[PDB]
């Protein structure tokens, strides 16, 4: 179902998105430029390469306008702002031929309606293809990333 | 019936508006950031802040796309950008709420379209807000703040 999360553009075009997850303001890192709201911009993140997250707090009504989280994942079925996605093995999992170069952090949700986890784009197969994302395992952070790809 | 002229943005976000009178151009002195029309931000801007007016004069572009001014004024009831206002013993108390923060600079219209002065902030014993002006008569230009005045 369709909700609001800001996007980052480059000169006349995009080049992926930023979401308001729950508590705090965050991004991939992978990807430059800057945000288009001023007021979810114009402050000073903190940022960590190894895992490519920028990171800071969220203004009052930013806060009060916010999304929800949860701290597992099961295995099944969830959908995203493209399609379904299959999750199990640790994989979440899409056909090929439904994403471009510059949509990594579109959020994923669950089947109750609440957001799992990020995405780094990053796979690719002959037929159905994997994803690489950075997740959260029980209040701490951790990455996945299958070999083979780079950051689509 | 209204305008929506030639607004002020400043650091992404607004700092209200600026109204241009039949040759100059007019605009509350203490608030900071300039304003965004790049034919207009080219100009000398006249700062006395002994009264509170930034008063450059404007070039022959777009001169012919000017406003309609006076300053004959009996007493009666006017319109504005946020409703209705009435005019008694010279004061502005209008019909209320509406007034906000960094919005100075609304002109103020008469029944005849011809603008008759602009605001600089609010004053509130309660319903029907008396509110503060700039204004004129005959070549003397006079800042009426009742008491208390809320600083827009």
């Amino acid at each position: 179902e369709h909700d609001c999360i800001f996007e980052v553009k480059h000169e006349g075009k995009v080049t992926g998105y930023a979401c308001l997850v729950g508590d705090k303001v965050m991004k991939p890192a992978h990807v430059p430029g800057v945000i288009d709201n001023i007021d979810l911009a114009r402050l000073s993140y903190k940022k960590s390469s190894k895992y490519d997250l920028e990171c800071a707090q969220i203004p009052v009504a930013m806060k009060s306008d916010a999304s929800k989280y949860t701290h597992e994942k099961p295995e099944g079925h969830y959908n995203w702002h493209y399609g379904a996605v299959q999750y199990t093995g640790g994989r979440f999992t899409v056909p090929t031929g439904v994403g471009k170069p510059g949509d990594s952090g579109r959020p994923i949700f669950d089947n109750k309606g609440r957001v799992v986890a990020i995405v780094l784009g990053g796979a690719n197969e002959g037929a159905r293809t994997a994803l690489s994302v950075v997740t959260w395992n029980k209040d701490m952070v951790t990455k996945i990333t299958p070999e083979g790809t780079e950051e689509w």
